[PDB]
C-alpha cells in the first residue's frame, strides 16, 4: 500500500534519512530546512507505513522547479518515483502552473529517459556544472509544459 501526502516539517528527518541512503552527494540537514515554507509544494510517498520517496518543489508565480527527488534504495524499480512525479504534475496542473523545471546529472541516462516519457524536453545544458568522484559532469536542464493559456482570441 502506497500513500502520497504533503511533506511537513516533522517529516524532514525521514526525508533526510532517505537522502543519505539514496544520494552520493547528499543534501545537508540545513539545506533541507532551507527548502520549505509557503513557496514550496513538497510531497512524500509512504509504503506500508514507512516513507519511501520524497519530492521538493518550489513554486514561484506560475513556474515550478524541482529542487530534489529521491527514492529509498529498498524501494527502487517499484514505480514510486513516477507515482510521485505524476502526483506533483497533476497538482501543479490543477493550480494552473505553466511549467515544471528540473536539473539532472548527464550520466543519469535512466532518469533522463523516464523524464522524457513524462513529456520533459531538454531546455539547455550546463557544462561541467556538477562535481563527480572523478572530476566534473554536465547538468541537463529539462522543462515540462503543464497548463494551457485560456485567454485565446479577443473580441469586442
Amino acid at each position: 500500500m502506497n500513500t502520497i501526502s504533503s511533506l511537513e516539517t516533522t517529516d524532514l528527518p525521514a526525508a533526510y534519512h532517505i537522502e543519505q541512503r539514496a544520494h552520493a552527494f547528499p543534501w545537508s540537514e540545513k539545506t533541507f530546512a532551507s527548502n520549505q515554507g509557503e513557496r514550496y509544494l513538497n510531497f512524500q510517498l509512504t509504503q506500508n507505513g514507512k516513507m519511501a520517496a520524497f519530492a521538493i518543489t518550489q513554486v514561484v508565480l506560475d513556474e515550478a522547479t524541482l529542487f530534489n527527488i529521491a527514492v529509498d534504495p529498498d524501494y527502487q524499480r517499484q514505480g514510486l518515483g513516477r507515482a510521485l512525479l505524476e502526483h506533483l504534475i497533476d497538482e501543479l496542473e490543477k493550480r494552473g502552473v505553466a511549467t515544471l523545471w528540473l536539473e539532472v546529472r548527464a550520466s543519469n541516462a535512466a532518469a533522463i529517459a523516464l523524464y522524457e516519457s513524462l513529456g520533459f524536453n531538454e531546455a539547455t545544458i550546463r557544462r561541467n556544472y556538477y562535481p563527480t568522484t572523478d572530476g566534473r559532469e554536465d547538468a541537463i536542464i529539462m522543462a515540462l509544459p503543464i497548463s494551457m493559456a485560456g485567454e485565446n482570441l479577443y473580441f469586442q
